[PDB]
């Protein structure tokens, strides 16, 4: 199975069995030259125009990669199988986000500034960084950065002109719906883009739990099964938040993890981060379900 095919990082598309990817938190991170604490299920499902020549050809074998990626991203978000694409009782919910996030992994991939993975893809950072030298002058450390900088607009169009190949199907898709320009600001650092991802995902699922608890508690019974499956989710998640959360506040002197996530995603507002994942032992006694022990009582 090779050649960019329908995403599987949050299970299989309707009606697929599953085979869902999860976050990979490699403890092997304690240096300022690492990408991110934990790796998103989406970076792992990145589409790739064969990253198992020259610089003029290399370009195209990436412009098109992003093009394919963006399409699959519309698929996986249109249907509603991506964990963040899900609604509750123009372009798909959380489509544009996922779109960008994949644009960054590419940028960092090409520049070889990523979280050294899969080795057929991490391998490629070599294939790139070395093809340039026999592409342009100087001897050049920041030689690859420069080449990319003058193509980001071309690569971004490999995104801008893909949203367009949707327009009529389902029009108002002039391709700037996801920004007329590629991500920047805090996203100019893969570590942050991934962490912000983790946050949008969590908060949405968290809202997904309250909508199950609330919509099933109108004491005991089922409104205890749903509650248990929650403390469960925080149980599994506690590890990933702490790893990530810590990495951020150290690297970026004096900023807070919870503002970052609450600053960017509406679903995260109704969620007190240091409280949901609180340290103290007694809390696992005073609040057996956490922030939802209200709805669970």
């Amino acid at each position: 199975i090779r050649g960019c095919q329908s995403k599987t990082y949050d299970g299989k598309i309707f009606p697929g069995k599953g085979g869902e990817k999860q976050w990979i938190c490699k403890d092997t991170i304690i240096h300022g030259d690492t990408n991110g604490a934990c790796i998103p299920p989406r970076t792992q499902n990145l589409c790739v125009g064969e990253l198992w020549d020259t610089k003029e050809l290399l370009k195209e074998k990436i412009k098109n990669a992003i093009h394919k990626e963006t399409e699959l991203l519309y698929e996986y978000h249109d249907t509603g199988t991506a964990i963040i694409s899900k609604n509750d009782k123009g372009l798909p919910k959380g489509f544009c986000h996922a779109v960008q996030r994949s644009f960054i992994d590419y940028k960092n991939m090409i520049l070889g500034t990523s979280v050294n993975i899969y080795e057929h893809i991490g391998k490629l950072q070599e294939d790139i960084k070395k093809i340039i030298e026999k592409g342009t002058p100087q001897q050049s450390t920041e030689n690859v950065n420069a080449w990319w900088k003058g193509i980001e607009r071309e690569m971004w169009d490999a995104v801008r002109c893909a949203i367009t190949k949707i327009n009529k199907k389902n029009s108002i898709f002039n391709g700037d719906e996801c920004g007329v320009s590629p991500p920047t600001g805090n996203d100019e650092d893969q570590s942050v883009s991934w962490f912000k991802e983790w946050g949008e995902q969590f908060c949405i699922e968290r809202l997904r739990y309250e909508q199950n608890i609330r919509e099933a508690c109108t004491i005991q019974g089922a409104c205890k099964r749903k509650c248990e499956k929650y403390k469960k989710y925080i149980s599994e998640k506690k590890q990933e938040w702490d790893k990530q959360k810590t990495k951020y506040e150290n690297k970026y002197v004096g900023k807070s993890a919870s503002d970052l996530l609450k600053e960017n995603y509406p679903e995260c507002i109704s969620a007190n981060f240091d409280f949901i994942f609180n340290d103290n032992i007694e809390y696992k006694t005073y609040y057996p379900y956490g922030d939802y022990s209200s709805i669970c009582s």
